[PDB]
Formats: structure tokens, sequence, C-alpha cells
């Protein structure tokens, strides 16, 4: 019932109690582990509300006060009458920060409490959503001293009045299927790059075309907008020692900003809540560039290094992978955009576990996601036992909207 | 019921029904995943059911489920359990059993090789000298002058658990570690506590960087005894790099035969507490783990210094760079000396092909993702993108507490 986690490199043992608060279900049974699967009424709403406000008033050391009891009644009455309720700003900010704090797949949660929250519950139109989003992007980008931020559009009501940002991220490159059969640009975006063209986008058809935002307000048909180019900070990719690297013509964007998730706070569902921080180098260099069904450039790079590619045992793939990732970090640093390397990032996360275990009695964590996709065992998170469990408030996946919104 | 696993790189979807034959528990519940936790005298009552399940399985594999020969064998085991409390496996069931325990090993990336396993039946062994001789033979047969062959040696099952056969070493071949008065360590840090036991027991430690530990062997619940493996039986590879000539001057070498001796083999309810097995190495077990863990040989600094990497900031990726060259050296040295080794690209590819064929013929393949994905270059090997379902089948290999914590000393 009280569970231990051992770090096998330091022998440090931490005891977890926070999991007993856990509410939702993981997918695992004690017959099957599902830890490596990517996706495994008014009646309900009040319990949910009460649990949230309970932890809120606990957090500001007012558990059991007049303020607390009063608020609990205020909400109870509001649900009774309206079938939903509205969050105070103070609760919204707390809710959002905690959804991040609770993201068991996020290695960067040591920053959770510095989240700038932009309240956009007064939004009503796609143009309104566009203006909110450009302000988010500009605030977040900060000319390269990147700043974490979330923007929260209005909560679900009947579920046919959804706000949704259709893009998966606010900034992404276009992917085009070719007569060739091969793929130009980002193949993970092919479908969407064609939902845009299908709604009127004039595609440049290049390697690195920044996609239009495609915004849905109040459950209406969605609309295209080009993010002002001057708001999209990009980094030319060069190597600190390899002259020919430049010539690959590689760039990436500075702002990672997840826009397709659903934020739940105290039973309320915020289906458009794009949030953003900054990159861990590997997310670009390992996955974006080298992944088979992504940009997949390893072959072309190994060649320029003139490595022996006749046998896997030369470790040429590995060799090239390191260089590509050296060059992502070097480029971002030289162009002064915030970026963290996986050594630094896993090292802070360890520190953040220590803190969460002593400050909160635990920290939910998904080992499969926390360990970098390169050099696992040389980052301290590899040797760290983690417990995974679902706390609220949370970010959750939700169906892609083109499959749902009846056009 | 039916459960689907998706490969996110190929979009191939597989359906598992085999997980329905799991009855042992995982450690997880619907409220917690314990999937990254290292570790999440038996009576008559529970024994015939385990025996029965095992023998229904064995007889299905040979297309004789329901046969007179199946029914007679159940009767026979039945009778033998109630008058003796235990039972004995036939040769054919022991072999079938040992193979299946490997096959059910969800943590093993090497399982494409499961049906090619040399089983040595050492259930007539009674003494430690007898254990030594059996283990020597296995080490010679498995080494095979560099052309490694998989093998397992199986000593007598547990009886009252007061009479255990144990191999006290965690692997048949390993290097000593010595903690110095100044706080530093010579040799392998993982091996210190064990080296201390060996020394205490009579072993004359040469006190070098690569001293092959003596075998410490328990027969029939007796005190364990020291033995030295004949050095000519211990195939070792000096580590050099194909381009970096300063590399040999680091003075490194590794043994060729990876051989786990500390696990417990369960077959049909019976517990074989000494069942050393061996295969051949995936390079990263030495290059990444053995050399490059901070808690192991930790030669990253020494290798990065020689390579002239910028070591002042971790974002130079000096560590990642050194780690790759060490792994280059490890596969180079082994291949140059004609000792079987596999790189992690070839090993993970084969496993994906094993895994798929297992879903097709067997209806499943339990697999632990945390363990199967290699400890360098994770996402460029196809297992990273493969969804996996982990569950416990028997027969199986299980961890067991170190015998120095449990053993009742005699004198
Ligand atoms: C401050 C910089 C941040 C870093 C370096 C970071 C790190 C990461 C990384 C490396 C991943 C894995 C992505 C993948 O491999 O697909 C991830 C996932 C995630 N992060 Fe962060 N994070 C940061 C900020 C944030 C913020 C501001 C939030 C929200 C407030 C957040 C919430 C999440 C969530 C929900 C996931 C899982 C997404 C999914 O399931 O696909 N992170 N994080
Ligand atoms: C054919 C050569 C083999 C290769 C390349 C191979 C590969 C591996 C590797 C890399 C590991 C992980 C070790 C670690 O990370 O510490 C492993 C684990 C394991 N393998 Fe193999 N394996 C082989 C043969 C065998 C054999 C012959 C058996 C038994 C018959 C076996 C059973 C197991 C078991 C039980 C584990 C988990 C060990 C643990 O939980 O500590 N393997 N395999
Ligand atoms: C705020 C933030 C910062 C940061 N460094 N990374 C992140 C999350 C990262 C950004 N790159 C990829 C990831 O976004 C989530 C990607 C979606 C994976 C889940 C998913 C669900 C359905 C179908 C799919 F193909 C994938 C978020
Ligand atoms: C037969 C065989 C071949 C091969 N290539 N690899 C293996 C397994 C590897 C070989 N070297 C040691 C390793 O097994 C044990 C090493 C780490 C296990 C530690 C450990 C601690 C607690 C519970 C466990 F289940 C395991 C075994
Ligand atoms: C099958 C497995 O669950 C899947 O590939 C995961 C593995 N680990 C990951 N880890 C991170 N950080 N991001 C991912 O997209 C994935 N994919
Ligand atoms: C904490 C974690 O589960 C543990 O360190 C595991 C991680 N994955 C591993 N994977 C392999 N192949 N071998 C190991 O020893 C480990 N260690
Ligand atoms: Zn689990």
């Amino acid at each position: 019932r009280f569970l231990k986690v051992k770090n096998w490199e330091t022998d440090v043992v931490l005891t977890d109690t926070l999991h007993l608060k856990s509410t939702l279900e993981t997918g695992c049974t004690e017959h099957i582990c599902m830890g490596s699967i990517m996706l495994p009424t008014k009646d309900q709403l009040f319990p949910l509300a009460k649990e949230f406000l309970d932890q809120y008033y606990s957090s500001i050391k007012r558990f059991g006060s007049k303020a607390h009891m009063d608020r609990l009644e205020e909400v109870n009455k509001e649900i009774e009458s309206t079938s939903t309720y509205q969050l105070k700003d103070t609760e919204l900010i707390y809710g959002a920060k905690h959804a991040w704090r609770n993201a068991s797949r996020c290695v960067g949660r040591i920053q959770w409490s510095k989240l700038q929250v932009f309240d956009a519950r007064d939004c009503t139109t796609a143009h309104g959503m566009f203006n909110y989003i450009c302000n988010h992007v500009k605030y977040a980008t900060n000319k390269g001293n990147l700043r974490s931020a979330i923007t929260i559009f209005p909560q679900r009501t009947d579920g046919k009045h959804d706000f949704r940002v259709w893009n998966s991220q606010l900034i992404r490159y276009a992917g085009y299927k070719q007569p060739d059969g091969s793929t130009l640009g980002d193949p993970a975006n092919v479908q969407f790059t064609e939902i845009c063209i299908q709604q009127g986008w004039k595609a440049p058809r290049g390697r690195f075309d920044v996609l239009p935002l495609l915004l849905q307000a109040n459950g209406n048909d969605p609309e295209l907008f080009q993010i002002p180019p001057e708001l999209v900070l990009e980094v030319p990719i060069r190597h600190p020692k390899f002259d020919w690297f430049k010539d690959l013509g590689l760039k990436w964007y500075g702002l990672p900003a997840v826009s397709n998730m659903l934020l739940e706070i105290g039973g309320l569902e915020f289906s458009a809540c794009p949030f953003s921080g900054w990159y861990m180098g590997t997310e670009i260099g390992v996955r974006d560039y080298c992944d088979n069904s992504r940009y997949n450039i390893l072959e072309e790079v190994a060649k320029k290094m003139d490595l022996d590619m006749r046998k896997t045992s030369s470790l040429w793939k590995d060799q090239a992978l390191v260089e590509i990732n050296i060059a992502v970090l070097y480029s971002f640093q030289s162009d002064k955009v915030t970026i963290v390397d996986h050594h630094s990032a896993t090292e802070s996360f360890i520190k953040h576990m220590e803190n969460e275990y002593r400050c909160r009695g635990g920290c939910p964590a998904d080992w499969v996601w926390i360990v970098p996709p390169m050099s696992g065992s040389i980052t301290p998170v590899f040797h760290q036992e983690m417990l995974n469990y679902r706390l609220t408030p949370s970010f959750e996946y939700q169906p892609d909207p083109w499959n749902t919104h009846v056009w």
C-alpha cells in the first residue's frame, strides 16, 4: 500500500503515498502490464468539483475554512441550476499548473509552477482564437528566451459547441505525398497538410513549409490563418565542426506547443488549451530528423561523414545520430533560442522527483517516455524506478476533430 | 477476449490471445503501473494443479493431448506426488521445460534462438566438486572456441528448501571488484560484496583489474565451496578500436560467454534453484552497461579525454560520442577474434521478426519494453516503436534472493 522506488545507481529509496490519491485507471491489470501502449451527467460533476476544490483550499492552507465551505456550496448550487460551473481565475491557474505537474510523461515538470496562464474563456470566434494564439506564440517565443505558457479557451458544454485547435502543434511543417511515392516534408503531417489544402491553403510545397492554423470555435466549421512569419522563430541547423552540414538545408522551429489535448480541471473539460515550453534537443535530433516515418536523414548524413554503411555493426546509424543531435544543440545555442539537452533535462527531473517525493509524497512518471530516445543508460533516469498513475487535473488525448465534428 | 498491439513505425497490428494463459500476477493494478520496478518449501495442495497444467501443455506441443500416454503420465505424477510429496520430470519434459522458460522470458531480446538450447541434465549431481565439473563442461561446450552455443545446466530441484543446490556467483564468469581504503575501487564495482565473500572463504585475490572470480558452489544445502575455473576454459577478448590506436592502451578486455547463474527455473511446480544458462552477448551489454554505467567500469571520462572532446558542457554530447566509440570497439574486437557477438540493430530486428511469428503461431509473445529496448540509440531500433504486452507464463525464470542472506551456516 505504501510503495518504494529505488534508484539502482544511487540506492536512494523513496516511498510513494501520492498514488493512493490516484483516481483514474491505467490500463494495466495484475494479469497484463500495458505500460508500453501509447493509448491504454450532473451526477458525476459535483464529486469531481469537490475533490478539486478540496485540494485547492488545501494548497493555500485554507482547508476547512469559511471560504472553502462557502465556495463548495456556491459551486454545488451552480451545478444544480446550470448543469455546469465556472472556475475562479485563481482556480484556473492552479488547475492548469497541476495538470502539468501531473503529466507523468513529461520530463520537464521541474518548471511546472512557472506557467503563464492566459485566460481566453471570453473567446467566441476563430478570429478571436487566432488573436489569442498569436499573443501566446509571441509571449512564449520572447525573442528566444522562451517562456512556458498555456491558453485556455472555453470549456465544453453540450459537446457540439467545442472549441478545438485542429493542428497537433501550433507550429509544424507541411507533409506532401508525391507522384514519386516518397514524401516531401514531414510525413507525420501528410493527412492534415491535406485537410488544409482541402480547405484552401496555397501550399508552397517545400521541405519546411509552416502550416496554417485551422481553428474551430463554438463547434463551427474551422478556418485557416497564417501565423505571421515574424512570430515563428526558426533555427538554421549547422554543425560546430562539419562544414557540409549547413548544405543539408535543415531548419527547425523554436516553439514546441502542443495544441490537440484536452485539459480536465475539477470535472470541467477544456478541449482547446494549446500549451508550450521549450525543446529537449533529442525531440528534434533523434525523433524529428532520424525517425523512420519522420524526416529520416541518417543515410544521407552518414554518407557525408563517409562511414562504413555496409554493416549495421559499424554503428554508423549511431554515429550519425550523435552528430545530428550535437548540431541541433549547437545551432539553437548559437542562435540564442532556449533548448535543453537530455543530460541536463533528465538530471533536473531526478531533482524534481526528489522534491515531489518530499513535498507531496510522490510524482507519477512514465519511464518509457521519461528516458530519452538516445543514450538511455547514461542519463540518470534510466536507473530510476518510477511509479505511474493518473492524477487530476490532467491533459488527456482526445479524438482528432475531423473524425468527429460533423462537417 | 483479444488484445491488439500496434507498431507505430510500420502500422502493423497484432492480436494477443496467449495472455489469457497468464495466472501469475504482474505487480500492476488498474490504479498503478509497476512496469519500471526491477522486482515487482512448497506443499502438496498446490502441486498437482501446476503439474497438470504443465503436462497438458507439454502433451499439446507433441500433438498427444488426451492420449493414453498423457492420461497415464498424469496418473503417474498424481501417485508420485501423494506418496513422496514431489515428482520427477522425464528428460523430454525437462528439455521442453527449459526451452519454454527461455521462450517465456519477457525481458529477453534474444528469444528467436529459444528452440536451440543445449540442455544438460545434472539432476544426478550430489556434491559441489560434482557441480564444478558439470559447470566446466558446460563452459567448454558453450564457448566452443569462440563459436558460442546456447546451453543450460540443471541441477537437482528443491526438496524441503533446506537442501538447495545454488551457484552463489551471479554469472559463471565475472571480474572481481575491490574497494580500497581510500574509497576508490579496483575492477568491477558490481562485484565487490561477492568478491568479499570469496576472499573471506579462502580465495587468494590477485587484486588486479580483471581477475576472474572463483565459483562458489552449494550442494544439497551444504556450505558452498571455492573452485577456480581453468583459465584455458575462460575465453577473453582484448578490447581495441579499428581507428583509435590509443584504445588498446586503456587495458580493457571482456569475457566472451555471458552466463546467468542465480536464477530459479520453474517447471510444473518444481523449483530448480541452480540452473546456470548461457548464450552470447549483444554488444551493448558490455559497451554501454559493463563499461559505461557510473556504477561499473565508468571509462567514459578516460575515453572522452583521449578523443579530445569538449568535456566542459554536457551539450557537447561528449558522453554520447565516447559511448558510441566504446561500442564500436567492443563489436570490432569480438568479430576480429571470431567470438560470437550481436549488435543491437541486428538483435532488435531479429526479435521483431521473432515476436511477429510468435503472435502468428502461438497467439502472443510477452515482452518487457523497458528491458527489450537497448540502452543506447533506443529510437533507431525497431523495438522502440513496437507496442508490447507484458505478462507471466510458466515455465519461467525467476529472480531469487541471494543465498548469503538466507543460508544457515554449518561450519
Ligand atoms: C519547459 C519545457 C518542457 C520540456 C523540456 C518538456 C519535456 C517533454 C518531453 C521531452 C516530452 C516527450 C515528448 C515526446 O517524446 O513525444 C514531453 C511530453 C509532455 N509534456 Fe512536457 N516539457 C516541457 C514543458 C511542458 C509544458 C509547459 C506542459 C504543459 C503545461 C507540458 C506537458 C506535457 C505533456 C502532457 C506531455 C505528454 C504529451 C503526450 O502524451 O504526447 N510540458 N514533455
Ligand atoms: C542467444 C543469446 C542471447 C542474447 C543475445 C540475449 C539477450 C539478452 C539481453 C541483452 C538481456 C538483458 C540483460 C540485461 O539487460 O541485464 C537478456 C535477458 C534475459 N535473457 Fe537473454 N539472451 C540470450 C540468451 C538467453 C538464454 C540461453 C536464456 C536462458 C535459456 C536467456 C534468458 C534470459 C532471461 C531470464 C533474461 C532476464 C534476466 C533478468 O531478469 O535479470 N537468454 N537477454
Ligand atoms: C510543451 C512541450 C514541450 C516539449 N518539449 N515537448 C512537448 C510534447 C512533444 C512535442 N513534440 C512531440 C510531443 O507532442 C506530442 C506528440 C503526440 C504523441 C501522441 C499521439 C497521439 C495520437 C497519434 C499520434 F501519432 C501521437 C510539449
Ligand atoms: C544468457 C544471456 C545472454 C545475454 N546476452 N545476456 C544475458 C543476461 C545478462 C548477461 N549479463 C548479466 C545479465 O543478467 C543480469 C544483469 C542485470 C540483472 C540485475 C537484476 C537485479 C534484480 C532482479 C533482476 F531480475 C535482475 C543472459
Ligand atoms: C510503443 C511505445 O509505447 C511508443 O513508441 C513510445 C515509446 N516511448 C516514447 N517516448 C517518448 N518520449 N515519446 C514517444 O512518442 C514515445 N513513443
Ligand atoms: C529502473 C529500471 O526498471 C531498471 O534500471 C532497468 C531499466 N531497463 C533495463 N534494461 C535492461 N536490458 N537491463 C537492465 O538492467 C535494465 N534496468
Ligand atoms: Zn503496468
